[PDB]
């Protein structure tokens, strides 16, 4: 794709600020977090319409009482940012935020035991996930791998049954730019497996080239900044 | 202006590669620099149909000979980075570079003594210039000032004469992101003054987003890239 | 203390390699690391006499053997580096690598929801290290804290039963300079509890000043380059 | 050297916070930097007995009359940061910074045109500079060249009547490490010229590290917090 094509694209995509709303997983995921961040993620999620909250397993917890009152869909993160947990330890991770409500995972998994090992581990969490109606992104950290290593990591996910794939974890690499976004999209998308952006997402138009360069969805933690700076640039 | 209004008005501005390498001043402004890397910049000035390109005072005097061969337009910065040279030094600098050919000088005021300090300073090298009919852009570092004082700056450089406002050194700033251009044009256009974007710009997109915000030049070291950049994201 | 303190305690105390080997826990806690790199990290450990070699929970387990042939004594970093899985998971996740033959968990709390909450989470895994004869690290991310908080968490430390505290995860902060330590070393040693310094420490420069600084333990991810830095600036 | 070598060396050098502030060029060269803050630096350098005030042009004209009357030596940056002014430029900045009482010089040479054009160039400077009996520091940016430029460089220096070799213009590369300082000064010592370090010297820790490295004098732009953080860490 052209320059004028990636703009394009998230034009045609990105008519309102609601259309862009609808496409952002509002996140926190700060070692500074506490419980009153939350509840104000959460409340504001519903305030702007933002897709879901994505938050750490305890939070996710903790908030789904008054995620569930609001009409606010939680995502937890599994095995996050690292990933290096055994598949044992993140099925436990993953059961307790299935059962407080959770209804999407956004997975790291250990990506360099190689992608058979990725498979397995994604099919047995894709199977947990599946038990109770929740939807899986897996991180697979694209700017890491050349395209054929990626490849391979797309195709494992989808194997295992996984629903959309993931960018980055925004903490060991940042995948909210175009190059990034269009690498995993262009084969993902072929897949039929929905596309997740993240990693440095801080304007309207940070999220606008995302998503012409093929994101579905939006991870930022700066949501209401990225939605505002969406309907006026200063 | 909206996120969607400077992605449309850089779409409906850069139709063509053409459109963009016209706008583009190609630069070379390192402490790495030789003459070779001169040379192959302006060589390729000429083969790309870039604006023209922006040197040093000393390699803009080696190579005008060169230049003038090719047809290329030759820009040098003048009392870059820092600009806190006395007047006097940089209207010597200044007359070497326009006794040599070139048409067109990139200022760097000595911006910290005021408003009135730059106004006075600046008319004096847009008086050298006239003589030679060579063109003034005027470096203001815009993200270092408020919205008041970038005015104060901005109104000065008009009543000194002076043609262009250019956003950033690339140096102690960058200033080729669109809040940066927006706000330096949002100011100077209404005076009739042209905007010159740089700091940064490494993307086709980085050039299209800048021009979207008001920027009718490009400032860039990496002309190139951003010009291939354009035609293919990846 | 003084600068010349600093310098002078950390020349006091590291006299040959052999004593700064004999502090360093060589690590390698990267989304890219694989097997291979996992045997060398841990065969290395053993040619340079390292105190131990600090590894995520999986490969903590997949090395064990080779570590117990080569007398390598493993340590596993628990929760990290978020903190944010509730302690049953870190509880399941200490277990395996406890099973395995870890003598040491570098623990990472869930800091934000306060002193009194990390008491209780660290006295759980604390007791269950115990049963093993572990010793346990708490990472207290100290340069996210301000005097009186981190006191609150070297308390509760203290009071769970925990040996060392560790000034940082290296991913959410960097704590191996000499402020930082002596920050965390002030408060935890009049404590009795040993300090680990850890985050960003590359040169043989940067080890003697953390051990200067009260640091009794180095964690480093280049401890070859460290050690070979320490006898050869170059 | 070895690391306890450096850190022995500066300890060795530097007993007393004295010895410190009087090898510390305070300096101030931001495109922010007011007369006020000039007045400042001055008044501060006479107040804790610093070497002398390091500044642009401009400002050492401007606050030549000041030093003089607080017995501050001034120190000025020429073709400063990235030297590629012609020489007759940089001798007529020169020329008006003498004649206003500055006694030291800060040169940047138009280092990439190479060796015999620096020796040639630095000669003229120099040659103006003695007329003065005014001191010639030649910015050589160490951490761009391998040693055997470095090492031409330095000769070019030396051969040219130089009296110091400095390591870094703080901008265009940072030079105040332990490294680059050795690396310059195990080739300057030897012929008996002086060495300055400079960039990111912010702790007194840092210049400690410097000395014991080989420098002789200590650029920084935080000269004050320097020798604070020399007497006390924390």
């Amino acid at each position: 794709p052209s320059a004028r094509d990636i703009l394009q694209q998230g034009l045609d995509r990105l008519g309102s600020p609601e259309d862009l709303a609808s496409r952002i997983d509002s996140t926190l995921l700060s070692p500074r977090a506490t419980e009153e961040d939350v509840r104000n993620l959460v409340r504001e999620a519903s305030d702007y319409g933002f897709r879901c909250a994505v938050l750490t397993p305890v939070y996710t917890v903790k908030i789904s009482g008054l995620a569930e009152k609001l009409g606010v869909k939680l995502c937890s993160v599994i095995g996050f940012p690292l990933g290096q947990a055994p598949l044992e330890v993140k099925l436990v991770e993953a059961q307790t935020v299935l059962e407080a409500g959770a209804t999407e995972l956004d997975v790291v998994p250990h990506l360099s035991l190689g992608p058979e090992a990725v498979y397995r581990e994604v099919s047995g969490i894709v199977k947990l996930a599946k038990s109770y109606g929740a939807v899986v992104k897996v991180i697979l950290e694209a700017p890491l791998w050349d395209d054929k290593t990626l490849s391979l990591l797309v195709d494992s996910s989808r194997r295992a049954g996984a629903d959309i794939v993931k960018t980055s974890t925004g903490v060991y690499t940042k995948g909210g730019d175009p190059v990034t976004v269009f690498r995993l999209a262009s084969l993902a998308k072929p897949l039929g497996m929905g596309v997740k952006a993240s990693g440095g997402i801080r304007s309207g138009i940070d999220a606008v080239l995302a998503v012409g360069a093929g994101a579905d969805i939006i991870g930022t933690s700066s949501a209401v900044k990225v939605l505002e700076s969406f309907k006026s640039l200063v």
